[PDB]
């Protein structure tokens, strides 16, 4: 059943540990008394459970992760320095597809449902104006064009430091999310846009120009991949090997630069993104030229949001409990962590292939 282990350490984005605000660190304030929270409802749960209340108390600490490979590829291991960690679901689908059963997925964060995606159940259709991708953007474009971005004030849009609460719906847990494609030119050129996009004209869509992330992205390459390839039917095979032919028409960039790019119109990104990006940063976050705007064409299919792994030996029975831990915590609002990244809620995972698998696979389809 695994073996107890009583030192639990979490690996955290070292990026995001010596986060320096002001000089100061203030993350590694917040996540010591996350720690402190947590180890106190884990022993209380564990010490009042006959079946657990035997074994050693266990103490908490977290450990700097340079990126997700490494926490993927030191957790298949199954060294106890590195216990557990939290990754997004599509790279986590991805991993395991190729090295099975040798990690552990046991839990599932949620967030705040944007108020325009409050239901997972909406997939591409066809792409013209009643998809219901479609009026999601149309959505989105009234939050963000109608009322323009730029002039959105802290209090207007209720910023908390971390994200513009205008644009949420806390009562409501989002099981999921989904990338977007966004789209920037002056009104002729986003006529010609939407027009290429209507006539299934890959090569002039193309030819505007594609921001994209990484080639292991999801809501920054894969999903809007997915939703292109159904939409231009038979047009091209790969995204990657149409850039192989074409690599002036692709740039690995933010969508929030587009505004800065004469020679792209076209970006992808997670679906709004722009809600914890403060307006007033530094960067000039979806800035554009004076006669521009830019604006949601569409979103993609929708995937889990991330779930936390562990290292394959560590007690089932302790397993559970820290899954329980980070639930309750969540529920007496003593989660000063997870908010921060977008985690506003917790899962137990009951069934992977069921409930993380299937839906992330019918998603890229
Ligand atoms: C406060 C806050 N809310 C939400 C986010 C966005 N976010 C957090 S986890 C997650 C899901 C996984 O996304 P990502 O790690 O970018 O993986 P990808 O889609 O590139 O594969 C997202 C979109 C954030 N950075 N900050
Ligand atoms: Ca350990
Ligand atoms: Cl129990």
């Amino acid at each position: 059943q695994g073996q107890w282990d009583k030192s639990i350490t979490f690996g955290v984005s070292e990026a995001w540990l010596n986060k320096k605000k002001g000089g100061e660190k203030v993350n590694k304030e917040v996540i010591n008394t996350f720690l402190e929270n947590f180890k106190k409802e884990f022993n209380k749960l564990k010490n009042a459970n006959d079946k657990t209340k035997n074994f050693d108390d266990v103490d908490f600490k977290v450990t700097p992760i340079q990126d997700f490979t490494v926490l993927l590829n030191n957790l298949s291991t199954d060294n106890p320095e590195l216990d557990f960690g939290i990754n997004a679901s599509g790279k986590l689908v991805e991993f395991l597809k190729n090295n099975p059963g040798i990690i552990t997925p046991a839990l599932e964060t949620t967030t705040n449902s944007f108020v325009f995606d409050k239901e997972k159940d909406k997939f591409y259709v066809d792409g013209t104006d009643s998809d219901p991708l479609v009026k999601i953007a149309k959505e989105i474009n009234k939050i963000f064009v109608e009322t323009p971005y730029a002039s959105w004030t802290d209090e207007n849009h209720k910023w908390n430091g971390n994200v513009y609460q205008s644009v949420y719906d806390p009562t409501v847990q989002a099981n999921f999310y989904r990338g977007m494609i966004w789209i920037k030119g002056n009104d002729e050129t986003l006529a010609k846009i939407k027009k290429a996009w209507n006539d299934k004209d890959w090569n002039t869509f193309r030819n505007f120009g594609i921001l994209h992330g990484k080639d292991n992205s999801s809501s920054k390459f894969k999903l809007e991949e997915t939703i292109l390839k159904n939409h231009f039917q038979n047009k091209f095979t790969t995204l990657n090997e149409d850039r192989s032919a074409h690599p002036n028409a692709y740039k690995q960039k933010s969508a929030d630069t587009l505004g800065t790019l004469d020679d792209f119109h076209i970006a992808f990104s997670e679906e709004g993104s722009f809600a914890w990006t403060h307006n007033k940063s530094a960067t000039k976050p979806f800035e554009t030229k004076a006669n521009e705007k830019m604006e949601a064409l569409i979103v993609t299919n929708p995937i889990p949001y991330d779930v936390g792994v562990f290292r394959k030996s560590v007690n089932q029975l302790e397993q559970n409990l820290i899954v329980q831990t980070f639930i309750n915590l969540a529920k007496n609002k003593q989660d000063t962590y997870g908010p921060l990244l977008g985690y506003n809620g917790y899962k137990k995972i009951d069934n992977f292939q069921k409930e993380i698998v299937e839906v992330y696979e019918k998603a890229i389809k």
